[PDB]
Order: C-alpha cells, then structure tokens, then sequence
C-alpha cells in the first residue's frame, strides 16, 4: 500500500537518478563511508592491511554500486506492492549479516539515500518526495531485516 501520487514522485525522481546510477552511487557511499567509515574494509581494496586474497573474497566497489542501485530499482518497480520481493530481499539481508553489516548500517544507507536524492534533485526533492523514499526505503530494509534471526 503506497497510492498513485507517491509512487509517481518516486518512479519520477528515480528516473533522473537512473540516467546516472554509478555516479549517483557513488554520492551515496562517499555520505555511507563518512558516517560509517568502518564499513570500508569490506570492499576490495578498502582495507589498510589487506593482501590480494580479498580481491576474491571481496566485492569490488563499482560493481556493488550498481547491484545496490539495481536493486532499488526493482524495489520502485515495486512501489505500489512489495511483496513479491519479501523473499529476495530477505535473503539479501541475510548475506549481509554473513558478512558482518550490522542491522543499523542500512539506516546509515538510508540518510545516505536521501543526502543522495537532495543532491541530486535540488527543489524538486519536496517534503512529500522525501517521505515516500524514506517508506519505501523502511520498507526494503522491514524485508531485509528479516535475514537477521528478526
Ligand atoms: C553498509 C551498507 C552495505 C554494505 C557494507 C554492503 C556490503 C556488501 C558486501 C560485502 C557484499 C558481498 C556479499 C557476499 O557475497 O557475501 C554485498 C553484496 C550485495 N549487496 Fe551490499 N552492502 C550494503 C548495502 C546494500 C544495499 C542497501 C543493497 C540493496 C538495497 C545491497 C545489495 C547488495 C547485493 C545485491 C549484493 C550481491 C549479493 C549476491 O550476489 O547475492 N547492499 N554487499
């Protein structure tokens, strides 16, 4: 349940971001890392200490951007009903938890999301476009939080 004028400012908005996804993704995780810089060691190559083995282990930083970004885009895809994601998106959260994301890190991604969106749209990021994303983003991280025992 998201009505018509909503899901509009979000599939409106999130086509000016999808003439951009990496740069776009790249904003959000620059606000991501300045919040929660620990979270950099995750990716190949953010590690102070680390050999070529995270190379393997580690997802590269560019090409995670655009699964991140590919996922939301199901996620607007999905705006107006996100159930046919629960599965999925519970799912991802898991592998998250694996790999040692804390739960509270997707709310850093969130005002990092949204600090996104601002840059992104100036004037046209109106309070009711703000609101909407932060219900659709809760809504995605509900799903995921369900990977956590919870
Ligand atoms: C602090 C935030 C985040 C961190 C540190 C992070 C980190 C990672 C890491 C380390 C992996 C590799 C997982 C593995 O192969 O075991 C991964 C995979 C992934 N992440 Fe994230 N992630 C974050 C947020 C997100 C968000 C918000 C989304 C989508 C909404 C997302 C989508 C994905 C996807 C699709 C994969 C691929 C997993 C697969 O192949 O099944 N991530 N992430």
């Amino acid at each position: 349940h998201m009505e018509r004028p909503e899901s509009e400012l979000i599939r409106q908005s999130w086509r000016v971001v999808s003439r951009s996804p990496l740069e776009h993704g790249t904003v959000l995780f620059a606000r991501l890392f300045a919040l929660e810089p620990s979270l950099l060691p995750l990716f190949q190559g953010g590690g102070q200490f680390s050999s070529p083995e995270d190379s393997l282990s580690s997802p590269e930083f560019l090409d995670h951007i655009r699964k991140v970004m590919l996922v939301i885009d199901a996620a607007v895809t999905n705006v107006e009903d996100l159930s046919s994601l629960e599965e999925y998106l519970t799912s991802l959260g898991r592998k998250h938890r694996a790999v040692g994301v804390r739960l509270s890190s997707f709310s850093t991604v969130g005002e990092s999301l949204l600090y996104m969106l601002e840059k992104s749209l100036g004037p046209d990021f109106t309070p009711a476009t703000r609101t909407a994303w932060s219900r659709l983003y809760g809504a995605v991280v509900q799903a995921m939080s369900r990977g956590w025992d919870g």
